[PDB]
């Protein structure tokens, strides 16, 4: 059996992440979305909000579950007994921080594989930072994110 | 007529920008330098100062106008009725980012073209960030910027 | 004689820099590890702590000495009378930033050469930032740093 763990800040989750999750839920028996606290990033949404938004966006996929965590990813992946890390690779960078992330996690969790997917072309170039900045200036982001996310961002900047 | 809009933070405008603007005024009938507030960047100079510096550096160019804006670029370009985005490309450098930026603005402003110029060999490798940091440590920055900008940098840290 | 200066924040110094330093001490008569204050990065360790960790890690190399500084690199290098800048490329970070750095320093210190080494494959993916983050979450970092650094990181986070 394969259990893949998709770790990220998801602030917020976008159509880019969702495409990747869609594809991964058809490949693997179990997909865990691991939302990291990432306090250093000063996230726009709270961990609970990010987990909840990610849950809403994935509610239709039976083998996908969402959980938040504040610990070391290499510890958390053993705790989840997942044998595969999922990360998305868009163009291009980083990427190289992803190569660096994978090689450092290989030392800390040797039995976990690091694997990459690339999003549909249509949802590449979608970045959570840019979704946030467009929303904060009142731009329409409905083509970059799910409607609950769009609503959450709109209400957030009021 | 083409009305080209060149949007940046310009903190401060450098000889790299100035080169691009010289080149852009020779290609297009109307060039608007759109100086972004960019509060996330915590600019060294105020928007009002950054606009005054850009005005000073381009006042000799009759088809070039400068304005500050704090709104969504995709909204502001319509209020300005420009049909072309100008951006500069240097060493890699923030080049992925220009594709992603262009991609997302093509969704938000479908009718506006996105185009790129490159500055002379001589003004590549000039970053407004390194100019700020060198000046803040009392390094001589006069060879990276126009003289009014050099004075403002000197006065900025006294 | 060649006197090479190796500047960085070294927060903290890793086996990644130590490999570069080892290689440099066998090429040059004199190697200076220049630790930058870098107040903006808000370093985990104080300047004085980072200088001490760097001394501990290199004290077995007689031609290598460590010093801290808070001034402009281009002036400090004149103070140390070094004619060579050493910079490492922690794999493929942004050699374009190192270029922008080198050519701007070419303007401020024309008599100093910029030179680059790459670390052994084994240490080319160690990031002091990620070491700080793994250590802060109680992860084992003994495979990325010298034992004094591991001890120092351990004491820093309980
Ligand atoms: C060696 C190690 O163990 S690392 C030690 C430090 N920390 C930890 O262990 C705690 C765990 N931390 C994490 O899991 C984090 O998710 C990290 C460190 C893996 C990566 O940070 P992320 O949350 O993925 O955000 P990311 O680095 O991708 O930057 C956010 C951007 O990437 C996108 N993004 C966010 N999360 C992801 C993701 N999981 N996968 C792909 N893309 C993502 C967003 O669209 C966003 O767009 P932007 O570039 O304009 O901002
Ligand atoms: C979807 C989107 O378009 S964003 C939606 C939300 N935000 C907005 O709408 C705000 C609208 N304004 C903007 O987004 C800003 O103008 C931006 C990001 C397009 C431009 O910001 P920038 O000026 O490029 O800041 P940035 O630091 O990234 O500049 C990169 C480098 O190129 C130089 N530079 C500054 N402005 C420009 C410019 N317009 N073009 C080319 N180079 C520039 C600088 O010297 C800078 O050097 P540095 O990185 O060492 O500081
Ligand atoms: C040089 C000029 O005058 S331009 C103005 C800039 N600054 C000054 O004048 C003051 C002097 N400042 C310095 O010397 C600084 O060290 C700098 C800006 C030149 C370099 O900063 P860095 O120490 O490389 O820090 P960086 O932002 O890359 O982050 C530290 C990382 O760099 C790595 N690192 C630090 N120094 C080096 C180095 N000399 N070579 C290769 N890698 C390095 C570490 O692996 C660490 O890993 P990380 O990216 O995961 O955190």
């Amino acid at each position: 059996m394969n259990r893949v763990l998709y770790p990220g800040t998801f602030d917020p989750i976008t159509k880019g992440h969702g495409d990747l999750i869609e594809r991964a839920s058809r490949l693997f028996d179990h997909v865990i979305i691991a939302v990291a606290a990432s306090p250093k990033k000063n996230p726009l949404f709270s961990l609970e909000q990010r987990v909840a938004l990610a849950q809403e966006v994935t509610k239709h996929l039976p083998n996908v579950e969402v959980v938040g965590f504040s610990t070391l990813l290499a510890h958390f992946v053993k705790e989840q007994k997942a044998n595969v890390f999922l990360r998305g690779l868009r163009a291009v960078s980083d990427f190289e921080y992803e190569f660096q992330l994978a090689n450092m996690n290989r030392q800390l969790a040797p039995d976990v594989e690091s694997m990459f997917l690339t999003p549909s072309e249509k949802y590449s170039f979608i970045s959570s930072t840019l979704v946030r900045e467009i929303a904060a200036l009142g731009g329409d982001i409905s083509k970059f994110v799910h409607p609950a996310v769009a609503d959450a961002l709109a209400e957030r900047f009021k």
